[PDB]
């Protein structure tokens, strides 16, 4: 019975960053923070759409917009360069200011 969520801008961030290729699609995020947590989907879907939202409230993210059909849709949000190392950062942290 353990279902602690992480920083809005870390759900996209830390999942990127365990991926093996430094690029996930938006779903990326809702087949990680079930990795970890037991449930975090059968349950609460304010949460879904919500990492979305910090997939543009950051912009540190490769978010192109066509690419080659490998996904099925045109979309996707990776990590450039000198982007993941940055976000990483804000990641692997928690929501705790002081």
């Amino acid at each position: 019975d353990s279902k602690p969520p992480y920083s809005y801008a870390q759900l996209i961030v830390q999942a990127i960053t365990m991926a093996p290729d430094k690029q996930l699609t938006l779903n990326g995020i809702y087949t990680h923070i079930t990795k970890n947590y037991p449930y975090y989907r059968t349950a609460d879907k304010g949460w879904q759409n919500s990492i979305r939202h910090n997939l543009s409230l950051n912009r540190y993210f490769i978010k192109v917009p066509r690419s080659q059909e490998e996904p099925g849709k045109g979309s996707f949000w990776r990590i450039d360069p000198a982007s993941e190392s940055k976000l990483i950062e804000q990641a692997f942290r928690k929501r705790r200011p002081r």
